[PDB]
């Protein structure tokens, strides 16, 4: 059952990069931790629902993580509610991302890896600095 089988949070390696609670603030970078099957579908649905500036899907052992950036700000609870209502099975953790570059970067390194992303070549530290 879910209490025994499901993760209750993101992998501990990533927790310092995430917002932890109080969804009155708005943010423009989010991550979703869920099963491989759900992440594959969600990659497209999130991209479409939120007209994302960038989205990437990553392997996380037996599961997947989505990382995405939006063109304007949203409440985490809004993104969570949308994601949860799409498929009514299996776990899904949705959190805001406070440290956007460190998160995406960590998601490209062992034990994680990129499965697919919306821009060829992905992102680099330069992209998280003000435009020249």
């Amino acid at each position: 059952g879910s209490k025994v089988e499901d993760p209750k949070d993101f992998p501990s390696e990533l927790l310092s990069f995430l917002s932890h609670a109080f969804s009155n603030r708005t943010l423009a970078c989010f991550a979703i931790y869920t099963t491989k099957e759900k992440a594959a579908l969600l990659y497209k649905k999130i991209m479409e629902k939120y007209s994302v500036t960038f989205i990437s899907r990553h392997n996380s052992y037996n599961h997947n993580i989505l990382f995405f950036l939006t063109p304007h700000r949203h409440r985490v609870s809004a993104i969570n509610n949308y994601a949860q209502k799409l498929c009514t099975f299996s776990f899904l953790i949705c959190k805001g991302v406070n440290k956007e570059y460190l998160m995406y970067s960590a998601l490209t390194r062992d034990p994680f890896s990129v499965i697919e992303e919306s821009l060829p070549g992905g992102l680099k530290e330069h992209d998280f600095n003000p435009e020249s």
